[PDB]
C-alpha cells in the first residue's frame, strides 16, 4: 500500500515532473490519479520499480506513510480559502500537524483535517480530528476541534455506522500540538483495539461518551477548551476556473473527472499538465474534490497558462452537477471493490445531467457520490445522494445528506441496479424541482417533504 504523504495538496512543480516521469514509465496505467485526501497514486508498480518509487520521491523531497505500521493518513487544508490571506498559515499548520504525527501504535488509522470556514471541501464529517480554523485581522488566533468522524460501515452489521465529528470547543493556537497528541494519545489508550471493526475513534466516543473523552483531552494536554467560536459552512464544492489570490496572483482550479490524469484522443490531460508545470511561476494544489489548482498564477501569466489548459481538454466545460460528483477508484485496481465507481461515474452523471435538463434545474447540482464498497472512501455516507457498491452493477441508495457535509444519509433502497436507481432519481428530482423552497438543497428537500427520515444519532438511528 503505497500512501505518499503530501500534508495540504500543496506539490512543487519539480516534484510535478519526477511524478509525471515515473508515472508514464515505471507504472502499468501509466496514469496520475488524484485521491480526494489531497494526493496522488500510481496504480500497476512492477516488481521492478517498488524501490525506484521510494528513490523518486526521496529525490525530490517526498515521502510515503509506512502503512505497515503508521495508522496516520494525509493531513487535509482547505485548499482554495474565499480569504486567500489565510492558505498559508492554515497549510503551515497543516505541515506542522503531519509532521508532529509521524511515528504509539494506533488501535485503527486515523484522518487529521485543518479546515477554513465557510469551506468545508475536506469533509471534516469523515474525520477523526478536525481544526477548524479561526482568525483575527488576517491571521489565525486559534482553532475549534472537532472530533470522531469516519464513514466506513460493514452491510448488514448494525454495529457498524457513520459518525459524524463532535465539537469539543476552542483552543489557542499556541495549544494545538499538545491537543493533537492528546487526542491521538486518548484514542490509543481508549481504542477497542481487539475488535478491529470497532476500533476507530467514533467508537470509542460513543462508549465511553463525548464528555468523558473530552475531559481527558483536556486533562492530558494541559488546556480547559473555550465555548466554540462561530463558525458556518456554505459549501464542500471546488471554485473551478479563476479566482484572484493575494497580491496580483490568481488560481486555476481545473475540473479533472475522477482525478484522472492520462492522455485521452483529441485530450492530453497528463502532456498538458506537464507543460504547464514547465511554466508555472508556483505551486499546484490537489483537492480533497480530485481536481488540481494552478496556484499563484501572476496576471501576467494567465492567457499563457489557460491556452495549455483549454488545448489540452483540461478546461472542458462539465455541468455543475458533473462538478459536484465523485467516486472511489473501485475496479480494476480495487481488491475490495463490490461494485463500479470510478468507471460507473461518467456515464451515471450523463444520465443524471439529462434528468437534470428534463426537470428544468440543469444549473443546480445535488452532491452526489458513488463508493464501491461500505469501506466508504467515495463519501458517499456525506453525499446528498450516496450510491454504495453491493454487487456488480448493484447499490445501496441513500438520500438526505446536505449540500455542506454535516448529515449522514439514510438508506433509501437496497441492493438496487442503475435503472431502478435513475427512475426513483427522476421521480425525486422533479419533486425537488416543483416543490423546493428558495436555495433549498435536494437532500434537505427529501427530508421536509417525508421522503426519508433524517439521521439524527447515528451510533442510534442510522439503521432501520
Ligand atoms: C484513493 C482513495 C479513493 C479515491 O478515489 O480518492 C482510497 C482508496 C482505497 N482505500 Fe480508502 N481511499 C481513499 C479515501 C478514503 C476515505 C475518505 C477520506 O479519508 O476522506 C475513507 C472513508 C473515511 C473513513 O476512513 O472513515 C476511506 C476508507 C477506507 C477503509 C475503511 C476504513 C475503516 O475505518 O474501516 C479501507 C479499508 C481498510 O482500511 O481496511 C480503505 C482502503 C482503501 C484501499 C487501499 C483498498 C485496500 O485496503 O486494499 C483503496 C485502494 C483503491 C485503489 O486501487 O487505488 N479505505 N478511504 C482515497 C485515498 C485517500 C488517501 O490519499 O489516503
Ligand atoms: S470504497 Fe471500497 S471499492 Fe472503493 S476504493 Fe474504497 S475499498 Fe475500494
Ligand atoms: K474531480
Amino acid at each position: 500500500l503505497l500512501r505518499c504523504r503530501l500534508p495540504g495538496g500543496v506539490i512543487t512543480t519539480k516534484q510535478w515532473q519526477a511524478i509525471d516521469k515515473f508515472a508514464g514509465e515505471n507504472t502499468i496505467y501509466g496514469s496520475i490519479r488524484l485521491t480526494n485526501r489531497q494526493t496522488f497514486q500510481f496504480h500497476g508498480i512492477l516488481k521492478k520499480n517498488v524501490k525506484p518509487v521510494h528513490q523518486m520521491l526521496h529525490s525530490v523531497g517526498l515521502d510515503a506513510l509506512a502503512t505497515a505500521n503508521d495508522m496516520n493518513r494525509n493531513v487535509l487544508c482547505t485548499s482554495n480559502p474565499y480569504e486567500s490571506q489565510l492558505h498559508a498559515e492554515a497549510y503551515e499548520w497543516a505541515k506542522k500537524i503531519s509532521e508532529h504525527l509521524l511515528p504509539t501504535y494506533l488501535p485503527r488509522k486515523f484522518k487529521t483535517t485543518v479546515v477554513i470556514p465557510p469551506q468545508n471541501d475536506i469533509d471534516l464529517h469523515a474525520n477523526d480530528m478536525n481544526f477548524v480554523a479561526i482568525a483575527e485581522n488576517g491571521k489565525l488566533v486559534g482553532f475549534n476541534l472537532l472530533v470522531g468522524g469516519g464513514l466506513s460501515i460493514e452491510h448488514g452489521n448494525k454495529k457498524t455506522y457513520a459518525r459524524t465529528a463532535s465539537e469539543f470547543g476552542y483552543l489557542p493556537l499556541e495549544h494545538t500540538l499538545a491537543v493533537a497528541e492528546a487526542v491521538v494519545t486518548t484514542q490509543r489508550d481508549w481504542g477497542n483495539r481487539t475488535d478491529r471493526k470497532n476500533a476507530k475513534t467514533k467508537y470509542t466516543l460513543e462508549r465511553v461518551g463525548v464528555e468523558t473523552f473530552k475531559a481527558e483531552v483536556e486533562r492530558r494536554a494541559g488546556i480547559k477548551f473555550e465555548p466554540i467560536r462561530p463558525y458556518e459552512f456554505t459549501g464542500r464544492g471546488d471554485r473551478i476556473g479563476w479566482v484572484k489570490g493575494i497580491d496580483d496572483n490568481w488560481h486555476l482550479t481545473l475540473f479533472i473527472e475522477n482525478g484522472r490524469i492520462l492522455d485521452y484522443p483529441a485530450r492530453p490531460l497528463k502532456t498538458g499538465l506537464l507543460e504547464i508545470a514547465k511554466i508555472h511561476k508556483g505551486d499546484f494544489r490537489i483537492t480533497a474534490n480530485q481536481n488540481l489548482i494552478i496556484a499563484g498564477v501572476p496576471e501576467s501569466e494567465k492567457a499563457k497558462i489557460e491556452k495549455i489548459a483549454k488545448e489540452s481538454g483540461l478546461m472542458n466545460a462539465v455541468t455543475p452537477q458533473r462538478e459536484n460528483s465523485m467516486a472511489c477508484v473501485s475496479a480494476p485496481t480495487c481488491p475490495l471493490a463490490m461494485a463500479e465507481a470510478e468507471r460507473f461515474l461518467p456515464s451515471f452523471i450523463d444520465n443524471i445531467d439529462n434528468l437534470m435538463a428534463k426537470h428544468g434545474v440543469s444549473d443546480e447540482h445535488i452532491v452526489m457520490r458513488v463508493t464501491g464498497c461500505p469501506n466508504g472512501c467515495g463519501r458517499a455516507m456525506l453525499a446528498e445522494v450516496g450510491l454504495v457498491g453491493k454487487a456488480p452493477g448493484r447499490y445501496n441508495l441513500h438520500l438526505g445528506g446536505n449540500r455542506i457535509g454535516t448529515r449522514i444519509p439514510r438508506m433509501y433502497k437496497e441492493n438496487i441496479t442503475e435503472p431502478e436507481i435513475l427512475a426513483s432519481l427522476d421521480e425525486l428530482i422533479g419533486r425537488w424541482a416543483k416543490e423546493r423552497e428558495a436555495g433549498e438543497g435536494f437532500g434537505d428537500f427529501t427530508v421536509r417533504a417525508g421522503i426519508i427520515r433524517p439521521v439524527l444519532d447515528p451510533a442510534r438511528d442510522l439503521w432501520d
